[PDB]
């Protein structure tokens, strides 16, 4: 729709950040669920509450206190969003993706996105890390898209391609790095499907999503990838399989957000060490290279 | 979206009803198409036009005059909506489901939903009664959901599960009761898929819906089930197969709302006797149990 | 939704056109991409910029200057829209389809729609002309429909059927006419699927769309067909396969709008001659029959 944000608004917000921190991030990380503790490994960290940054969507999301943190992670200068915005909260896609365009204006070149998702692929287990190789944007099928409305030429083209959204070179490096970590479990990889939420899927819906080729289901990230790729950002992400969805009517139980503990505690730790290692493989700047 | 209705609005409406009728319903029934004559078997019935109840969405739906009726059906005190609201009419999901939350505030514990649907499953025949076992909420895939926006803790949780939406015990009782009625035709059961409407599906669309596992297609009910399950209501419903959809391009005809007569006359009668019998199987209160 | 246009607005716009041109079109053509040069074969042509016609949606679409042209094409009086409106531009469906209802009020009886689409069907080649036999309206699954809101009885019914949307007799005539042209390539025919856009599909999304039975993917036309069929217009259309979508992650490239040249130049020429020939096969009026 007619995005309430004009190009100038993004620039004003980016200019404000540049005048309050000496940090100049090259990488931006959007933390979903488990990775919320990643902020603790950042050195020379400076925090900003989403509430003090003009034009920034303020949020009351149940999970992580809305704050943007600048700092150095494994020799790389980066900025991370500790907590994201979701459509199910009431925000339209142009609000949820506002920070992505600001990152581009700060000079960021790579965006790393993480989330927690239900595993549809039968071969997945709770705690599995799935490298997002592709996605299915269901809201986009009905015209719900962050790029809807008049295109801002200063950010990208009118009809951007999405077939190469997930940087191949990074997925290659992620696999090598996982091997060096000596993990007993293999690093999964697959396509993520986004739904609006906030309720959890029914058995019928999960079987449908699986037939369509989806490996994991979630309620975010996709709009952020579209906007990131639209403005030229290199993109790669990970889903933390927090639960194995039930595909049988003879359900031994039902879904709930207990995932904060499940995976969010055990698999999240590894996920942090993982992203920290990857900072050294991202091309140019940041480190002494 | 930001639901125009605040918690207080639901309470004000519920308080108004309590001060105008001595009736205290334990069960709520939403009548779709055929079951519109169910109001005639209610004893000690009191009628309210949707127009006289504050905050209630007023409607001009082609089918049944908008009125809420309180009364006793087979020893059970209940309230029924003679006519529902539809998205295709212009109403957003928070408007269509407003009555469901009021029912909860009146102390209702069970919601029975009925509708008329096109039979996708090849084994169905016009006049078939299909017990809704599951559903596929297509509008929900794009973020069109009655729960969209900030959650009202007083009604339910942020991420409610939908896998157990259709009460198993009631589906068990419905089957036993159907047997006692001595019906020649079996009681069908399956998954209902909702579409926005108001136009009827194309051959291509029907084959798609069927492949996805849907047994019947309709333009309502799903949002009501989501909200009902969100606030703790026990739920069970029935679809009246008013027509067998054409899956061939060599179409012997096209769809139209003649269904008011077809099934709406013949199968509706049985559907009424059916729901009347079930009132005695619903757990606790109402009757002398 | 509550369409901002009242019946009177359509009539006022139709009355304005009737008072500015002596032309009385019997056929209306909506040009998509390649067919944009069709306006050049019209005799006794009169042009109107969308900007000078009251109530008409003004546009800034990248492709063809928004103008409505009246004239005679192969002995048939018709009106063509050189450039259409798209949802991805910000327009809701009631805005995009406004001209379709005006055409009906001018006395038009047949609507011909054309577009450019990605070929999903493996048997298609760039430059292929695909007769649209059916469609899958994805935005319609979520309630995004030009007929959403209170029905205007003066245009059509509340629940119009779509199974016979693409006039069979015309598809029969189109095939005969193609044979007379002596084309080396066969005239394709299939179902078109619409997506919101404006970004191009991912590999995962294309495989999904293909599994659902779609032969070609596009970002328009469907809403126009729904409204046309709702008001009684005979409808038939063509998709110009401007590109073969990549269904493999080992992508030799990515999508982009270079299609203006590809097909838009080579296959468009034939497409024009094609529509010009068909003008003589459309039933009654226009010509001396």
């Amino acid at each position: 729709m007619q995005n309430g944000y004009t190009y100038e608004d993004y620039q004003d917000t980016a200019k404000w950040l540049l005048s309050h921190t000496e940090q100049r991030p090259q990488v931006a990380v959007i933390c979903g669920s488990g990775l919320g503790g990643l902020v603790n490994k950042l050195t020379q960290a400076q925090t900003f509450d989403y509430s003090e940054i003009p034009n920034f969507p303020e949020s009351t999301v149940p999970g992580h206190a809305g704050r943007l943190v600048f700092g150095i992670l494994n020799g790389r200068a980066c900025v991370m969003m500790q907590g994201r915005f979701h459509m199910y909260e009431g925000y339209p896609f142009w609000k949820v993706t506002f920070p992505v365009r600001v990152f581009r204006l700060l000079g960021v070149e790579t965006l790393v996105v993480t989330n927690a998702a239900g595993g549809l692929n039968p071969n997945f287990e709770v705690g599995d890390i799935m490298l997002i190789r592709d996605h299915i944007n269901l809201p986009g099928f009905s015209g719900e898209n962050p790029l809807r409305g008049p295109n801002e030429e200063r950010f990208g083209v009118r009809f951007p391609a999405m077939s190469d959204a997930y940087d191949r070179d990074m997925r290659q490096k992620a696999h090598s790095t996982w091997k060096q970590m000596g993990e007993q479990r293999e690093l999964q990889e697959g396509t993520y499907v986004m739904l609006g939420g906030p309720n959890f899927e029914t058995v019928a819906e999960c079987r449908l999503l699986r037939n369509l080729g989806a490996d994991a289901v979630g309620m975010s990230t996709v709009p952020e990838v579209i906007v990131a790729r639209h403005c030229g950002l290199r993109v790669f992400g990970f889903s933390l399989i927090t639960n194995k969805v039930i595909m049988d009517t003879e359900s031994q139980g039902k879904a709930n957000h207990e995932e904060v503990l499940e995976a969010g505690k055990q698999a999240a730790q590894k996920l942090e060490q993982f992203v920290s290692l990857l900072m050294a493989s991202i091309p140019v700047s940041g480190h002494t290279g």
